[PDB]
Parts: C-alpha cells; structure tokens; sequence
RNA sequence: GUCGACGUACUUCAUAGGAUCAUUUCACUCUUUGACUCUUCAAAAGAGCCACUGAAUCCAACUUGGUUGAU
C-alpha cells in the first residue's frame, strides 16, 4: 500500500494468514540514536507512534519492537549498551505525559517500570549514567 | 657360635573302573524377551526473543434446575 510495508499473505489450506512481511514507520521519525559501538543497530522513533530498531549491514533486515491503541510519541530518548542482556537499558519519555517508561534492547521487548517526576510536570529530558 | 651322630612329630612321596562331550506349508491358544509412550524413589537447558493463530484449567459474571430436596 501507501504506508511502506509488504506483507505475505498466503492461504494456509478456508482463511489467509499473516506469513511474513516488512515495514518500517510510515510517518517520518522523530528521534533516533546509535545502540552499539560497532555500527550495527539503531534505535528508532517516530510520530505514528511505532518503534523500530534497524540494522545497517547489507541485509537491511529490521525488528520493530515489542510494546507489550499504540503509546504516546516520544520526545526524549536516552540509551546505554553497558549492562545489555540483564535489565532495562533504554528510558524514554512521552508528549503530555508524567512517567517515562523503560526498554530492554537484548529481548526487544517494553520495560518494566514507570518512572515519576514527583512533581506533577511534564518529563523534559533524560539522561543515563556511564 | 657351629658341625657331627640318637630320638619324636609333621607334612608330602597312591592316580582304579566307566559313561558323556567336542574330533565320525494353514490356523488357534499359551509363555518369554526387547522396543515405543507415560510415570514413581530426581536436576537441568537449548536451537535463548517477539509476533498471528489453536486448545485446556481455575476464579468472577450470565442462563437452567433445585428445601415440592442439589451435593
């Protein structure tokens, strides 16, 4: 279609079935970053409020990844590659909203945690240590 | 200390006859063993993660029937 996607549909045999597909953000991004120290995959956002992460080699195979009726957009990214595999090591914050959620880059799927200004503000800016 | 001769005890010094063994179709019932699946006296992980779909169990909600008696 229009929204830079294709998707394999094949009857299964009686109904057709989501086989295989490929997309990305059909609205131009919003803020990206760099995941890795070796050039390999990014971290993508966007304002149809979808979330990719990309690779950069010859492939250009892709993950979108794994929210789990989409979030509110994001204004403010931060990232850190020092503990992946373990925990949550992507914060991000939304338009109009108070808590900044979390992500893990290693299961590519959403955080665990909601986090609070205590101060009934919109988040501003984020930041990760070393 | 050693050797000569006397004594006592010890063990050991028998290997009979004859056999044997090498060389001269069709079906039913029952019995034994092994394999597959699962499980009891028990720890792990990987090919580890996200999707769309399918099935089950429990608690809540809804209907049916029940003191002229459900369990």
């Amino acid at each position: 279609g229009g929204d830079n996607s294709l998707k394999e549909y094949v009857f299964d045999p009686q109904p057709p079935r989501y086989l295989r597909s490929r997309g990305g953000h059909s609205q131009p991004p919003s803020y990206i970053a760099f995941a890795d120290s070796q050039s390999h995959f990014m971290l993508s956002a966007s304002k149809d409020r979808s979330l990719w992460s990309f690779s950069l080699r010859k492939d250009a195979q892709s993950q979108e990844m794994s929210q789990r009726s989409k979030f509110p957009e994001i204004v403010a990214l931060a990232i850190e590659n020092a503990r992946i595999g373990e925990w949550e090591n992507i914060i991000t914050a939304h338009k109009d909203e108070k808590f900044a959620r979390t992500w893990d880059m290693r299961n590519k799927r959403v955080g665990r945690w909601t986090f609070d200004t205590t101060d009934d503000g919109f988040v501003k800016s984020v930041a990760m240590s070393q």
